[PDB]
Parts: C-alpha cells; structure tokens; sequence
C-alpha cells in the first residue's frame, strides 16, 4: 500500500479509477460541488493500479474516494491523515469536508481524527482548526 503525491501524468490512471466507481461514489467524492451548483492530490496504489485518491484544496476543504473492493482496510483513514499532514505543512488554518449523513464510514473517520461535526438532514460538515 503505497501513498504518493499525484502528478499531471497520473490523470489517465485517476480517470480509470473514476470509471470503475459507482455514481454514488462519484457523487460523494464531489459532494460539495454538486451541492453548490490550487490543490494537492494523493493516490493509494496497489501494484500499479490507483485504488484510492484524495485531494486537498487551498481553502482547507478535502475529499477522497477508495475503490469499493479496497475499503475497510484503513486506506481512507491513511489518506485523510496524509491530507492533514499536507495542510499543516502548507500552513492552512483549518481543514474541512462535506458529505451525506448516511455516509457512516466518512463520519467515523472524521470523528476519530478530531473533526468537529455539524449535522443536518441534507448534509454534514466536519471541521478541524489547525492554527
Ligand atoms: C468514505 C471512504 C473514503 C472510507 O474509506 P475506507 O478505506 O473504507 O476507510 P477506512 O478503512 O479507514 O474505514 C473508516 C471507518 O469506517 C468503517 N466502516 C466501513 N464500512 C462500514 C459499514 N458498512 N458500516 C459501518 N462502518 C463502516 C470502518 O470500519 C472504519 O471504522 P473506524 O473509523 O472506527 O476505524 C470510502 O467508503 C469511500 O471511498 N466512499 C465513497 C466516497 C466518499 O464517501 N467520499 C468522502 C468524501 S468527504
């Protein structure tokens, strides 16, 4: 399980990962964007195949997705920890995420990592002040 920073040359690999995900997975991966309508990306690789992708934006917001067959192995948690580390190195004041209330796995990660949660019927908001 290797976690590395993504480069422009990884676009094709990420594209293939996305093509294998469900519409539900993609909806959750870009939840906030769907709701309201530079960045650093990390990938989780098994062999030479990207099985997980996580991105951090300049405003502290992050998101990620792990292929269904590679879930519950701790990858999502490791990717979020990687993003938090990146956020601290880049001097961000806060990191945050948005998802659906039914997304138990993500909320579990958020809570165990220290994120303060705000719940609503249409969405949930997690946030952690770093500075
Ligand atoms: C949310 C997501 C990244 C989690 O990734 P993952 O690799 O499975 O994460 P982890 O293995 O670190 O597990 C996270 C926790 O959720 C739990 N979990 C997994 N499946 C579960 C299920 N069906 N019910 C309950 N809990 C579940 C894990 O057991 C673990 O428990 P813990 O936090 O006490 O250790 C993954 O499910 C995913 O890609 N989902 C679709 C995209 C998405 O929702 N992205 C979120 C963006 S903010």
């Amino acid at each position: 399980i290797k976690i590395r920073k993504a480069t422009k040359e990884d676009w094709e690999k990420i594209y293939q990962l996305y093509n294998s995900l469900s519409d539900e997975d993609l909806y959750l991966r870009f939840f906030h964007l769907y709701r309201i309508t530079d960045h650093v990306t990390f990938l989780a690789e098994v062999d030479g195949k990207v099985v997980g992708e996580a991105s951090l934006h300049k405003d502290g917001e992050f998101s990620l997705v792990v292929h269904r067959n590679y879930r519950t192995l701790g990858i999502g948690t490791l990717l979020v920890k990687t993003l938090i580390e990146e956020a601290k190195k880049s001097g961000l004041s806060t990191v945050k995420f948005y998802t659906l209330p039914e997304n138990t796995p993500m909320i579990k990660i958020g809570r165990k990592l220290g994120f303060k949660m705000r719940f609503y019927e249409d969405e949930v908001y997690g946030e952690m002040r770093l500075t």
